[PDB]
């Protein structure tokens, strides 16, 4: 029926959401308990744990909210085709040495990495004045690591809206963002896999 | 059509997956609101803060327990099937089954059918093991914004099951009421 064949991927996305929300609920449960045990002992620390529970809740809902209707996100292979066309239109040479594609990556995590990849490249175009942009995608043991390196110049002050958005979605997936702006801008994004 | 049949199966599984996402989201948001409230009360009223956080813990525990069993298959029990099951149990028990068919609830989540099915099963099991009843009446009603199942037997109340029922109905934002005035009547209600 075709239209029902795409339900297979929507189902994989829905399961990923169930899995992630389950883990967040569970973490929030553990922190509320610890906080409860500090109420009298250490009320300032108790407040801080609960502020963290609140942030987990808000950020999780924030990350799930946009996916839930369609149960569809961006595929990393398509985003790679996309950012190659963006660099070409910008006349910035795309450098990519293809290695073994990551194998067992959740659709949620592909969407997160795709959005980060898109934002990183968008910044190369808008801010870097780079001549080149190298994209590395690595399956590294238990993680996937994408490095976006441009040979332009970093234009920012100390700060981090793109960069905060990336850090937030990556840390929601228990991954991380590193930025090095010494000689061009190298963005390293790592997510569990 | 040979494949289309089986793809409607994924259709129901996807509907259950969505119900779980929706319910886990709701609970996450509830626990957030309750945590924030506990936070604001740490100094004015630490006792209430403690109780709001105990309630947060309970919501976490029970939510994960209700999801745990469904997640792998994304499949629950359908209420129509459980009604058939309980009729056959009541027949083996030689307890008269009283059921007047009315309009079936139109738009009940698969998650909520599973919860109602489990409660209906436990209610009738209790009729069979405990009541010494001769009749068992089952009513299933769409009443405005809720579905209500009533299970009434003509035995005598003798007082696992009852708290399990109460927890799962409360997880779906509904309720359990027991009336033991003249036999045992369980009214279970769930939003819909
Ligand atoms: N690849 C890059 N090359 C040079 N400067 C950058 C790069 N990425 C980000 N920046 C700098 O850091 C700032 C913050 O990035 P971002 O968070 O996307 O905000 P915005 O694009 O809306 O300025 C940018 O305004 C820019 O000054
Ligand atoms: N339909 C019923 N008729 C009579 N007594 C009941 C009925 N349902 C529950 N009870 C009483 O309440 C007790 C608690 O029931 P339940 O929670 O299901 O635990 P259990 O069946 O394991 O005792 C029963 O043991 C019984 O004493
Ligand atoms: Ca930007
Ligand atoms: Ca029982």
């Amino acid at each position: 029926i075709a239209e029902l064949v795409k339900l297979e991927e929507r189902q994989r996305m829905a399961r990923d959401l169930v899995d992630t929300l389950g883990q967040k609920l569970s973490l929030m449960g553990l922190k509320s308990d610890l906080a409860r045990k500090l109420i009298y002992k250490d009320p300032e620390q108790a407040a801080r744990e609960l502020k963290s529970v609140q942030q987990t809740a808000r950020t999780s809902l924030n990350e799930v909210r946009k996916i839930v209707s369609s149960m569809k996100g961006i595929r990393l292979k398509d985003e790679l085709i996309n950012i190659k066309q963006i660099l070409e239109a910008a006349d910035i040479m795309f450098i990519y040495e293809e290695e073994k594609w990551p194998e067992n990556i959740s659709l949620l995590n592909e969407n997160i990495l795709s959005m980060c990849l898109k934002e990183a490249v968008t910044n190369v175009v808008k801010h870097s004045q780079a001549k080149t942009c190298r994209v590395d995608i690595q399956q590294l043991w238990k993680e996937v690591v994408i490095t976006v390196s441009d040979d332009g110049t970093f234009k920012g002050e100390e700060n981090s809206h793109g960069l905060l958005g990336m850090r937030e979605r990556l840390e929601f997936a228990n991954g991380s963002l590193h930025i090095d702006t010494e000689n061009g801008t190298k963005l390293t994004m790592a997510i569990p896999n």
